[PDB]
């Protein structure tokens, strides 16, 4: 637990690590238990439970939305209010960029942060606590619990859909898909992993330096390990290191080997 300290000291962040290898059950913990805002990795679960409700053709349906529907930061949608956008195309938009009105469309069509909610405590995460649409669930202040989640929680919500029978096989290549693809992570897990290590990931970011990204992992051979690095700083305007996640990601790797 040494090494993560002085990632903490030298970051002046917060660090928040689960990591399991399934298939050894060996695990790597530091601070597994404490809540983070979880921001945008929230992405990833909605999509999750997009997946158990919507057949493959559902993800056809167009949806149309307005400019009044957006929000602050829509790199796709923004450029589509004309024409709509298909459940798939609005998956893609929210996984790999991160999209927050493709977020909040997919919500939507899930019943709110309620039935998301209520779809996370069915699989067991008894932890998160999605309260809000996008941007607004980025900022938590210290002591909340809204819009919260841990390293663990997280980590074993996104095994849930990934990994393990929470969705069906074709629509876990699905998820997967899109995040090996993700466009948002190049400096964080992505680079603390060695040659020849895949990895789909789900980036957030969120107020007081809250820097989060969450993944399954595949060595060259064996089992994936599933990886959630959750930060936070102390004041509210804070910038993140990117290469906190990396070091960190790093420190799991060897911890592992
Ligand atoms: C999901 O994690 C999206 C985060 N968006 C952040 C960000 O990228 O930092 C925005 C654009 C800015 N931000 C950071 C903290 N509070 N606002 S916004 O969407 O929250």
């Amino acid at each position: 637990k040494d090494d993560f300290a002085k990632l903490e000291e030298q970051f002046d962040a917060k660090l928040g690590i689960f990591a399991l290898d399934t298939g050894t059950n060996r695990t790597v913990t530091y601070r597994p238990d404490e809540r983070f805002a979880f921001a945008s990795t929230i992405k990833a679960l909605t999509v999750g439970v997009l997946l158990q409700q919507k057949s493959i053709e559902d993800l056809n349906q167009r949806i149309t939305y307005t400019r009044d529907d957006l929000v602050n930061y829509n790199p796709i949608t923004e450029k589509h209010v004309d024409t709509g956008m298909t459940l798939k195309e609005l998956a893609d938009a929210s996984l790999r960029y991160s999209d927050n009105t493709a977020q909040n469309l997919i919500l939507k069509q899930i019943g709110g942060p309620e039935s998301l909610k209520k779809e996370l405590r069915k699989i067991g995460d008894e932890v998160t606590n999605p309260e809000r649409f996008e941007p607004e669930l980025n900022e938590v202040n210290p002591g909340e619990t809204q819009d919260t989640s841990t390293a663990r929680a997280l980590a074993t919500s996104l095994q849930a859909f990934a990994l393990e029978d929470k969705l069906p096989s074709e629509k876990r290549e699905l998820l997967i898909d899109w995040m090996k693809r993700n466009t948002t992570g190049d400096a964080l897990i992505r680079a603390g992993v060695p040659e020849g290590w895949e990895v789909a990931d789900k980036t957030g970011a969120g107020s007081y330096g809250t820097r989060n990204d969450i993944a399954i992992i595949w060595p060259p051979k064996g089992d994936p390990v599933v990886l959630a690095v959750l930060s936070s700083r102390d004041k509210k305007d804070a910038k993140y290191d990117d290469k906190l996640i990396a070091e960190a990601t790093k420190v799991v790797v060897k911890a592992l080997n």
